[PDB]
Parts: structure tokens; C-alpha cells; sequence
């Protein structure tokens, strides 16, 4: 019934609420993180690291803070990937081993139509064609939009790269899948080339989720 397990594979646990509960506290090594912040921003930090640990502790890990490196990434155990999302109604995580996949992404969004002039910014010219030919009952300009931020971030760390909305064509299948297609160098961290993710999508309670797994190597 969650989203994000929905849409990634069983070896990588995960973990969603929909609301805040009342009671939950950062670890005193993340307060400084959120020390200035409004309510609303201390609020969905702190419910996603609760996701995070409970979806570590799985793997074995047990409690650890979860900071935010140079570009805002969150930063891991050695040896565990992950990600991170937040959106009105939805804070989740999931995470895994590196011995079992290379990289993870997510991204939720609210299933509403983008903000006026959001798509021309953030679409390629043949995108838009692209997803004016799909059928009718979808925010497909939404489901474009989370698809690419889920992109760069199962992209960020195994390049430490910028990767902007210009540098990959999505392509969107009604049947839950779509495609990144890298549009720049693809060189990664460790020497290998990164040129297209496979990527998976659900619509439910009002939001879309976007989810990118990069498997590991043969
Ligand atoms: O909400 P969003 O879907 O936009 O995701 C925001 C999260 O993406 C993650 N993120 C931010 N920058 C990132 C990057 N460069 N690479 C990967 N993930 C990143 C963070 O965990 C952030 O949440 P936090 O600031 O509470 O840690
Ligand atoms: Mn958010
Ligand atoms: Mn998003």
C-alpha cells in the first residue's frame, strides 16, 4: 500500500508518513541543520529522518544523524545508499547496500498541474510534444517535473555533478515505467559512464512518486 515500496525493490527498505506525528525530535548532531528554520521546514526534516532511521534499522544500522553535505545531499553510512523526499502529505526515505545496488532516487510531488511557466523552464521542446501526445487524465507535466528531480538525485552521488533540467529527456510510459536519457558526460565518480536510468512512477492520494534504482554492475 506505501508508495515508495511500490515503486523500488525489496532489498531496499523504505519507510513514508503522511503527516507529522506529534513528539519527534532531529538528533542533537542535526539541530544545528534546522536551528533557524521555520516550522514547516524543522518539521518535514525531522519526519524524514524518522523514515530514514527506521528504514536503516532494517539493514542493521542503527541510529545515526543524517547531515546534508555542500550541494545539500544527505550524507550516508559507508557502504549504504539513499534518498530523501518531502512534499505537502508525504515525507519518505529509502535506502540500501552498495554491495546490492550502485545508486537510489525519489522524488514526491502533489498530482496537480505545475505552477505557470514551470514547464517551459524545465522541459525540452520534444518533451512537451511528448507529453501533449499522452492519454488524458494525468498531470503529465507534474509526473515530468518529479521525474527529473529523481534524476539528478540518483545521478548527484555517483557523479558529484550538477545535472540540470536541460541535461536529460524523460520519457514517460502510461504503464508506470519512464526513462532518463543523459544528455551531458556521463562520467561517474568511479571511472564508469553513466548514459540512461530506468525509472518507476505511481499515482495515489493525490501524489505522484518517482523512484530510480541504478543497479549494480554485471
Ligand atoms: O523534498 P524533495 O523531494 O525536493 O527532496 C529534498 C531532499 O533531497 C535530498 N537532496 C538534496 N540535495 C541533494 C542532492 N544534491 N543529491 C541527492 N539528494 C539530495 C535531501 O535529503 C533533501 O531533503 P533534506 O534537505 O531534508 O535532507
Ligand atoms: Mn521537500
Ligand atoms: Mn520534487
Amino acid at each position: 500500500d506505501q508508495l515508495i515500496a511500490s515503486v523500488v525493490p525489496e532489498l531496499l527498505p523504505s519507510a513514508e508518513l503522511y503527516e507529522d506525528p506529534p513528539g519527534l525530535e532531529p538528533l542533537p548532531e542535526e539541530e544545528p541543520l534546522i536551528a533557524k528554520s521555520v516550522a514547516k521546514r524543522r518539521n518535514e526534516f525531522i519526519t524524514v529522518r524518522y523514515c530514514a532511521r527506521q528504514a536503516l534499522s532494517v539493514l542493521g544500522i542503527p541510529e545515526v544523524p543524517i547531515l546534508k553535505g555542500d550541494k545539500g545531499q544527505p550524507l550516508w553510512p559507508d557502504g549504504i545508499v539513499g534518498s530523501m523526499t518531502h512534499t505537502e502529505g508525504f515525507r519518505g526515505a529509502v535506502v540500501g547496500r552498495t554491495g546490492e545496488v550502485r545508486s537510489v532516487g525519489i522524488d514526491a510531488e502533489p498530482h496537480d498541474v505545475l505552477p505557470n511557466g514551470v514547464l517551459k523552464s524545465i522541459a525540452l521542446p520534444v518533451e512537451r510534444d511528448e507529453l501533449d501526445a499522452l492519454p488524458a487524465g494525468t498531470h503529465w507535466d507534474r509526473l515530468l517535473f518529479c521525474a527529473k528531480e529523481t534524476t539528478y538525485k540518483a545521478w548527484f552521488p555517483l557523479t558529484a555533478r550538477w545535472l540540470g533540467f536541460e541535461d536529460a529527456h524523460i520519457t514517460i510510459d502510461p504503464d508506470g515505467t519512464f526513462t532518463s536519457r543523459i544528455l551531458v558526460d556521463g562520467r561517474a565518480n568511479d571511472g564508469t559512464v553513466l548514459s540512461a536510468f530506468d525509472g518507476r512512477w505511481i499515482i495515489d492520494k493525490g501524489l505522484i512518486l518517482t523512484a530510480i534504482v541504478v543497479p549494480k554492475l554485471a
